[PDB]
């Protein structure tokens, strides 16, 4: 049995005696992600560069990748009839779905993450988290302000050497490779579980001067292991989706701690940190800010940042025991 | 007008009043890079997973990506009738072309580079360097022991968010985007030059304990600038092709020095360091061991390794200055 | 609202307060049809012709298109958990789905129709009809012996200049174009209705010598209109799916009447005639054998043939009034 | 070895000790045919239908397939710098290349042929015929009024179940399959020859009332063979490119004679009849008006029409014999 993601979600829904909305919702995301992937890989770029004389559409229009990505997600998500509140990294306000198309899901998303890496063609991705609305009020921003602990599903699509969609739900984590030949996601790793302990550490050490004593100490340990074991390898792609995906698949740890330009860290809680934390923990990993569990923070700003440290349970706890020691 | 690599290469050939072997070799490489790209993006992977039954080999009998890539490159290059000796990272010995397919060119390639990043879907790529044969005598592995300085052409294909072929010839570096919808590389940047000074450093800091004192000092400057300027950001994909390309386009520096565990460095002179060193110098940047230009090393072994430091000229110059100050 | 076929079927199922099986079933067919289309358009054919030296799979294997098509459908259909009996044109016996994977639907199909046209690259297609099982007995052949009047859904995918999936159900007929860039079928014509009267007639007139008086007379009329109107244009592609699709879209009429090599006509009732008749009639057209309604014939052999005349209501009735006149 | 059209064309050029303009023109055509093929198969059609919002023009402002095709062909051909005069079915007047892009070649093309079949998804295609300029004098429309006999190259791309480019040059006809996964046409049949005698006839019998007595008699022979052999099958896609290709590969005959409503026939001499006549004769078949070779007509108008009868030599010879018997 080849498992497609379309089959997988539908079977999931039929297990849960669902109304379907979530199936429709996840089918929408899949469509959006294939469309984003096709654009990310620059399909049709000959037309931008004049293969048919320009002409074509009459008056100036063209989109950056990030704008298209955002358009696809929002339109695809609305079309689902499964959502009521959308939080995109690109919209300073929560988007409230028009009643006609209103469903019960709230969706926080980064349509295209890793923007520093777009122009150099490095891996970038799409990140999403989904809540059920838990109010009877008019859907509004407040419905997106839930701790990540309430996520019913989250994951990301990585547009890398190949395109992979990682979906996490209450039961666990599954990876589906996009076969772009047939536009189908194929389950290739069922019930993914991160190694307890890794040998890779991923952080932007350019901020060394701004790190707290606890990060600084952990980093020296990765380099000069006190047990005089082999030092960890370093990897930082610079696109959270690639770096997090490699953490998931090879183990190790990823850090975006606080530093002065952000004391609250850089990464956004609702649509960067939370969905990654939910995937990590569903895979048997950890995601802490250094002081508290990421998924337990009750947000009060849909764009608030959080520091995040995530990955293998014994790497992350080793760091957390360092914070615990210094405090 | 839109410029395709096929047209470009062909005009370059016509200008030259060459015989056309170079042209045939490069159309060859293009065809191979597109065929590696489609396989890297995992097209038709659903057949591997049983979409059409025939379900026994969900394990490893079917070709790894590196073996397929190597086959594609060796085979396409042989059929161009333009080469006589080939050096692949994947074969212990130089391959000598059967006389019937013998051209005048020598090709040193890494069919898929970035192997540690293959399982996690991070960017990977293809690196080639092309020599004219110097000798009259029967072609042999010695024919490929020429300093990169003697390169007639070199470049790489990056299979990243999109696929890009970067080609550097005598008169400069050009970047061609692959539009996979029509199987055509489009000139997107012409006469590429790296910027004088970057703000990014790329090196695997996990080897901190093994770095010589100049690498050590230089890294300290990137994090704690003595003159109090902004610290450099850090980036390290873990795939030379991705980190190089990011250096070309955004500026900064890429480092893989010798370390006490690897004394002569890790990266292979003929089909990793030279081609990239050549690209870099053609783009106004530098590529050094820390003591001598990379392109000036006289290779004594086709699998010889070399330390390499490359990128913006002011950044590489600064570390060169550190090495001379350390004697 | 862009409508994908995945969304459309799911919304259909959620309207009908379904268990899902039919949604899972139609999602399976979609996947099969994209995979068939990708193969039909010869994606990967470079490998057949040695781009990477052969090698690849070790010992002889390769499939004809028709064999692959059949494999895809059967495996995809079984995987659905929605079927119990499958009738393929390629299997001399009905296929009884193993209990583990048994669903309640019976599916009759031509995985690849128009075989005379494959080697010359003309349009070919896939044809399907679906019944609910209407017995409590062990699923068996007899469950596939239902008149087409009991179909819950039928249609075809045409692999032509583009790939289109035409789905007919109790409510009517919808056309979805395959956008092979994202592997999604896009609803492009809702609730399709055939013109009452066409101006095209499609038949293999090479059998003129064997036609009954009624076909012969109608044909002379198409050529020499008794009202001295412009004669009908003639089109016969030779692949029922193309010819029928053009009948549906432009109107007119298609005939595969009885002749000596077949007195019962050539086309197979269960998986050629019936699904096409169901589409035609759902679009406001007709499908007769010349004497009786195609969809009312109770089959007794899963491979039995029927003569078929179909298309615009006034063309078909004009022919039927000719049969009525001669009898 | 695998032979790509790019390699083939390039070797053909090298052999010739040509300047390379022919080579550049044909790489040009290849690039255009792949770009028409991808658009014909409807890639990215979901953007036209609102997948990313921007929903106003679901009507006709965006480019018809024929206009896009024409733009692609004119533009790509101009940029090859190998042509001086172009004749497109879509432009009333010959197009004269601006001096800066002037080569030595004259191209007569039908960018998309098969227009009546475009809406129903039946096969369609691209037909080109390439002349050397005969004159010294400023290029003009007269430069394209040369008998097909003077053709240096001609062929067609069929966008059928798969896309195939058929190219006929002085030394014969070769068929190249497009593998759209890597954007590469693969030589699949070399030195193609049509069979002596076929069993298929292709003609639009709707004009029966307008056919001269020789066409009339010949058709009667196909259906009721005087010598009691098996009647010919009939086939008529309605797209010259598809019906021709089927004639090339399976043998038989294709007919578009003059009829009283169209006295000089329907098909255009320069960019429908000639190129196909040339292909046919290069493959050992014939192409006649019924009274003279098609390739020997001296065109007096770039949009001149001509009756054409083509295919297996014995089949065409037999109808020629009928015409001479009718005076
Ligand atoms: O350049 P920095 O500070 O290392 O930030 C990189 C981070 O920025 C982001 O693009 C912001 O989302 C993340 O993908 C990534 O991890
Ligand atoms: O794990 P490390 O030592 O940092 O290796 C990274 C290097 O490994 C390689 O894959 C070796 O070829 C390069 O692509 C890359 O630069
Ligand atoms: O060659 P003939 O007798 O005209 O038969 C053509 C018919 O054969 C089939 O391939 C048999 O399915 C149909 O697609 C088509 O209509
Ligand atoms: O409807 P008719 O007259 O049979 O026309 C068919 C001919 O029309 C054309 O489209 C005219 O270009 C050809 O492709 C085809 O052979
Ligand atoms: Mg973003
Ligand atoms: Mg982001
Ligand atoms: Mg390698
Ligand atoms: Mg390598
Ligand atoms: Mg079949
Ligand atoms: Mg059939
Ligand atoms: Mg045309
Ligand atoms: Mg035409």
């Amino acid at each position: 049995n080849i498992v497609t993601l379309t089959r997988f979600v539908m079977e999931e829904g039929m297990k849960a005696r669902g109304t379907g909305e979530m199936t429709q919702l996840l089918n929408s995301l899949c469509t959006a992600v294939k469309a984003i992937s096709t654009a990310v890989r620059k399909a049709g770029i000959a037309h931008l560069y004049g293969i048919a004389g320009s002409t074509n559409v009459t008056g100036d229009q063209v989109k950056k990748l990030d704008v298209l990505s955002n358009d696809l997600v929002i339109n695809v998500l609305k079309s689902s009839f499964a959502t009521c509140v959308l939080v995109s990294e690109e919209d300073k306000n929560a988007i409230i779905v028009e009643p006609e198309k209103r469903g019960k899901y709230v969706v926080c998303f980064d349509p295209l993450d890793g923007s520093s890496n777009i122009d150099c063609l490095v891996s970038i991705g799409t990140i999403f988290g989904i809540y059920r609305k838990n109010s009877t009020d008019e859907p509004s921003e407040k419905d997106a302000l839930q701790p990540g602990r309430n996520l019913v599903a989250a994951g990301y699509a990585l547009y890398g050497s190949a395109t992979m969609l990682v979906l996490a739900m209450v039961n666990g984590v599954n990876c589906f490779m996009l076969d772009p030949a047939i536009g189908e996601f194929i389950l290739v790793d069922r019930d993914v579980k991160i190694k307890k302990k890794g040998s890779i550490y991923s952080i932007n050490e350019g901020y060394a001067k701004e790190f707290d004593p606890a990060i600084t100490e952990y980093i020296q340990r990765k380099k000069f292991p006190p047990d005089n074991s082999a030092p960890y390898g370093a990897r930082y792609v610079g696109s959270m989706v690639a770096d997090v995906h490699r953490t998931l698949v090879y183990g190790g740890i990823f850090m975006y701690p606080a530093n002065k330009k952000s004391p609250k860290g850089k990464l956004r809680l609702l649509y960067e940190c939370n969905p990654m934390a939910y995937v990590m923990e569903k895979a048997g990993g950890l995601a802490t800010t250094g002081k508290e569990a990421v998924l337990d923070i009750v947000p009060t700003d849909i764009h608030q940042r959080a520091p995040i440290i995530l990955g293998s349970p014994e790497d992350v706890t080793e760091l957390l025991e360092i914070y615990q020691k210094h405090a």
